């Protein structure tokens, strides 16, 4: 009858997905996190260093989290197979722990009673979607587990779609200047799988690998072989920026680029891709719900066919809203 | 014949204790850390965001860490009982993992072949020592496991000793404005045992409990019931400052306070307590080996009997040097 | 018939005083700042790194700043004597440049047409006020020029008043752990009058002198000779915290301290002094309009007569709201 | 007979140029700065938040700054014409105030007695030099006033030269992720000429214009029309990184790119361009004297003819050392 949502992992994304659900009237029926009990959940949800105090009521009772008088069941189980999703009636599940990324890992949610899973990160094998770019590729009859890609992919892909469709991208290389995240360390500590990521997050500019640019070629297949990139993690707690250097097939004077993006933002990519000519900086996008905000004045062209395009994204807040948008879209298709 | 040292936990303290050992000619025969293999140890030891590149050679071979041509065995075991300390001849062990704080937990090192253990943190029951204040209380014949207290206790106790012995402390309350540490989080995350400590370390001033002031009354028994305090964690990666507000029994004009501290620094507390009248800030003490650096100009008196005294400490580097000093002292007593 | 406000200095306080005026329905008729033209004022007012985008419309036309359709004259003169306050009909002027602090300096506003002046900083000779503590000492007949004291004094004085009147303060020493401000430097630079203040604000814990605690004894004369203190500037961009260590005459068990502050917050100091028992950190007070938020759990007592009390303040936002409250109060009295 | 140096502007570059002079045995005979007297110069030179305490003696007497027993005259004049350079016998002058960038402005140093001037910043008309790239274009007879370009240009040009001469650069776009500097603000403040630069430096990723990439085409004329770029200022106090995305004429497999850079670093560009394959982050280059350190592992190729190349630089320290190198080179040529 209605979209209902379960959240596994009540972290930055989990908690802000709940905020976005409340904002968009999406019913959340349960949250699972073995490291956060109901009373502690109230505290973590209510106070946020980055996005301020929750505007509304947050309480706990009867083993439940209660937000704006909406009662939410709280589970404390460590593995998807163990979560009693059936107890709250076959919800759509957001998998936002960061550690159950494969179809096999996520499918345990379905076994445990979930109707669908949205993995809030790229997956090695789950079908990947970026709202505004390829959500139409979703087939309810054949797909119960999907990925909403990464924050960076959701920033680049809408922009790349507009630029490629208007001018043709011959080749492009991306850099994201990216806020630090929960995977990083306060001071130099162990990060066996990726040594640089262990170094103090607040002290350093840290180069990092990312598949985000290549992932864009998954949701825009015409761009296979034509995009890749990397990241720098820097000492800001939220908001990131994509820096796309691309060679274009058709001449693209910068004024034409601006008109193409502005047209997309006003029309078919409204709410996903935005456009600004203001003298903005990263904090100006705290709480912004867009996937991608094109920065007209920040970019620079060498010539009509070789340009550097700049687009902002609140990697926490924009992405969380896209998770909710994908859920709502999936539900609209699954009737 | 000679002091030999094993380090359990190759973290901020573990690695800087190794630096201090190399600087002071103390032989380190082994390091244990299940999360850092020899090649990775080379990297973590060589590069440091806070204290710069190691000045010397760092290599690995034959399963060993080699620093300035000194070969160091590397073990990868998760529990003290499992570490083959016997294989490197009954070393003195630095327990710097942060999770084996009790006499019972640390005693497994002895069972595994260690001759002594120095816990690099306060212990609920191990005898506690602050160099320059009460190391004489150490008895080799009855004590195989000891604690070197905390960075903050090592800052406050030498100062409190000088002030109490000259003027008499009637009562005192301490605040430490303290750099963030590895126990904290880059962004708002779970900290069940202490909620505030979960909040983003780089964004916040964070109140925290600390037993450091009360611990001073353990090493200066005359001050039992007369000292306690608390902490603020702030967005700096290293160096902290003690803020001691105390009522004194004898009149203590600030000039007399300065002369007492200066006399102690030049004489019996040389190398432990230092004295400055310069316009210093926290970064000026990066790499400082003193336990406590009295800041003459920063303090303020209401009157001759009620004063606020300020003292700096490199919570990483000073403390690591005191660990080494305690080891050397213990060895000198144990012959 | 109505209060009208002119703002000299469109900085952090000037701009946030304008926000507070909009929030409280106070008519602002002019802003003077020689370094910010109308178009640039729009930008600086609309976007804020700390307090977010202005929720409303901001535009310029006809040499005026227009906020939520309210037309505001913009002047560009470098000295108070030169500002054409008469052109907007004898406004109450907020002096928030930071460089006209004396009665003599500020009085040039009056000669230029201002009805009254509120200096948004302590003054060497202008009478100082803290709302909720001594505004009733305002005398319209004789006080054309007043001072709203400092952010820190507005935090400490309400708390000091409650504690003194309930328990009697014998003596106290204050530390404020304080966010950096516009007077500080991004990297080590010149600060002739105060050397430590030149050192990089984002890298350092910086001791600083402040007259804030002594200033409390001016607005609460019964505390003359009983308070002083100092500051540490730390790497946060806004929100600060008072750390008051005091000796009390009457027995002051911490439970009794909490009931006294709670009662004050609910009654005579409502909207000025708040009370919390939550596990708060500095960012939880971004945008808070209170002068002082008592942190029950952060404080610690040595005994019934010697305690450390902790209270938060948004040094930008709370203080700006108090400027507006003082303006409104003065106006109601000048009738 | 010998090189003697005068420094105008005792800021980050002025002070670290003095450090580099001491390190390289270059005689500094005078420093001019109207905002820093001899006693204050001692303090600012001795203590450094970024690069640590000066390892040596620093004192003042007889109106002079004395470093390692070298007596340095201290002048306090506000304009180049007014500085008594003649009193110290026709020194080579480093113009590091940031406000005398043209040949016309800087030439007043010559009228005041200077032998030559090195502007420590790009100039609109003074010839620009990058050591290791085009110092041989220096012509003593006709060039009294020169520019050492920018920190960023000194990073990019050596790399661009190596890559162009080996593979041929068809076109390239540069981003520098750059530490904040003294021109920026601690909190949102006025920056009329460049609005984004006024926004809080420690809170924001800040896009900025830079002519650095185009400047490379001035010192490497064969690249005219083939390079431009932009900057992001981020919350680190020192060390920056160049991100060069270029299209290459000859096939440039990444292995061949590494051999070309490595060979340059070992030979013709030794001490200017370095090469590393370690997992480095920005703080690992604090105090590094190279203009450019190529980060082999950080870069990524889309294909053999389209690559992203990453190179580090200590924008303060490396550049200061290059100023000294240019002075010495000019002197050897003026003989
Ligand atoms: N923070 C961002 O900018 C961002 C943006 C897009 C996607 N993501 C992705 O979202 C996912 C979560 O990222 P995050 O930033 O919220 O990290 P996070 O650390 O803040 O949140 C992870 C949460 O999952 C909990 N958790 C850990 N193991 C669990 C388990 N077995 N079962 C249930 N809960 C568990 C943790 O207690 C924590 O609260 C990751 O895959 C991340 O890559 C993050
Ligand atoms: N950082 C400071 O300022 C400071 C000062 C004084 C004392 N201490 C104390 O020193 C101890 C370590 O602190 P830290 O800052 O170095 O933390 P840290 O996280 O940087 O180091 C801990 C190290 O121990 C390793 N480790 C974890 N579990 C282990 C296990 N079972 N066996 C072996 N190694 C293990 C970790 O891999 C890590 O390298 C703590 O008790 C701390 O309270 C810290
Ligand atoms: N920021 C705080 O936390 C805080 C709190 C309370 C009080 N104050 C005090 O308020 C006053 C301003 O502080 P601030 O933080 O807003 O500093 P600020 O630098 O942000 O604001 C100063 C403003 O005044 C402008 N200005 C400079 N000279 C001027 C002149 N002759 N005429 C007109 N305008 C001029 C500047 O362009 C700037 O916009 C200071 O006295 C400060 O001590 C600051
Ligand atoms: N800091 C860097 O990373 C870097 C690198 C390369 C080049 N530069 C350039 O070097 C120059 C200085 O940069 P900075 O970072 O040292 O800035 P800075 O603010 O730290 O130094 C400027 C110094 O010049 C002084 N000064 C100001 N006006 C003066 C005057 N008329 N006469 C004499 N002294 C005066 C100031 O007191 C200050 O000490 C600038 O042109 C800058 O673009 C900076």
């Amino acid at each position: 009858r209605e979209l209902t949502v379960g959240i596994n992992g009540f972290g930055r994304i989990g908690r802000l997905v709940l905020r976005a659900c409340m904002e968009k009237g999406v019913k959340v029926v349960a949250v699972n996190d073995p490291f956060i009990d109901p009373e502690y959940m109230v505290y973590m949800f209510k106070y946020d260093s980055t996005h301020g105090r929750y505007k509304g009521s947050v309480e706990f009772r009867n083993g439940q989290l209660v937000v704006d008088n909406h009662e939410i069941s709280v589970y404390q189980c460590k593995e998807p197979k163990q979560i009693p999703w059936r107890a709250v009636g076959s919800p759509y599940v957001v998998e936002s722990t960061g550690v159950y990324l494969s179809i096999q890992a996520a499918s345990d949610h379905i076994s445990a009673g979930a109707q669908r899973v949205v993995i809030s990160a790229p997956s090695p094998d789950a079908p990947m979607f970026v709202m505004g770019v390829n959500e139409n590729d979703y087939n309810p009859g054949s797909m119960n587990i999907v990925s909403n890609a990464s924050c960076t992919t959701n920033c680049l892909a809408p922009l790349a779609k507009v630029i490629h469709e208007r001018f043709g991208i011959v080749e492009g290389l991306m850099t994201t200047v990216h806020s630090y995240t929960a995977t990083q360390k306060t001071v130099d500590g162990p990060s066996r799988k990726a040594w640089r990521d262990g170094r103090g997050a607040h002290q350093n500019i840290i180069p990092a690998s990312t598949g985000a640019a290549k992932a864009v070629t998954k949701v825009i297949p015409e761009l296979k072989g034509k995009l890749t990139g990397m990241a720098f993690r820097v000492p800001t707690p939220d908001v990131s920026v994509v820096d796309l250097t691309c060679r274009l097939a058709q001449p693209a004077p910068y004024s034409a680029i601006k008109e193409a993006v502005k047209a997309a933002a006003k029309g078919p990519m409204a709410g996903i891709l935005a456009y600004t000519e203001d003298e903005v900086v990263s904090t100006d996008f705290l709480g912004d719900t867009h996937s991608s905000i094109f920065d007209a004045k920040a970019g620079i062209a060498l010539n009509d066919n070789f340009v550097k395009l700049i687009s902002w994204y609140d990697n926490e807040y924009g992405y969380s809203h896209r998770v909710v948008d994908l859920l709502r879209y999936m539900f609209s298709r699954d009737k």
